[PDB]
């Protein structure tokens, strides 16, 4: 979780977003899911009423 | 045009069937329509209720 402001004072931030976000409890991230690029070819002859 | 009967014998059916085709004209057939085989895939993921 990444909270960001655009034309707010980094000391006014904190007094407001710390004391509602610092007991989420510390976790291990997880492992990134994996996938690979294969290739492939699609192709759809469209819904029958389009041509 | 081809009649064909099972059950009938042969001078019963051109006596009816003679007097109501015999002035059909007479017209050249056509040249009969060409395709060839090619290879080819094919898939469709099935319609979205299916599964």
């Amino acid at each position: 979780i990444v909270l960001a402001a655009s034309g707010v004072e980094h000391e006014e931030l904190l007094s407001i977003a710390e004391p509602l976000l610092s007991d989420l409890p510390n976790v291990p991230r997880p492992e990134e899911p994996k996938s690979v690029y294969t290739g492939g070819d699609y192709r759809c002859h469209t819904e029958s009423g389009h041509i």
